[PDB]
């Protein structure tokens, strides 16, 4: 019973839960992919120089 | 994050603004035919004494 308790102390003091994970990992690729779309448009601006010549 | 800095603060330190350029390059081109077409009028003085004789 000890040996139990004790892993079941480390697996507390290291241990990760998913179930926010999950929230996570969709947030951060929703972010991802918004990233790159701001710096397609952040690359795009220099093309209005040339309509002025 | 410093080093971007940095090349940002030389780009504002030589950077040239093309869209003022834009708008003084047409109007030395303009200023420049001006300029040949009235040295063209003031080229013609002699013209003048040819019909007092």
């Amino acid at each position: 019973k000890l040996q139990d308790s004790l892993d079941a102390g480390v697996g507390n003091l290291v241990d990760a839960d998913l179930a926010k994970e999950s929230a996570k990992l969709q947030s951060l690729q929703t972010k991802q992919q918004l990233g790159v779309q701001a710096l397609s448009i952040a690359n795009q601006s220099s093309s209005s120089i040339l309509s002025l010549f």
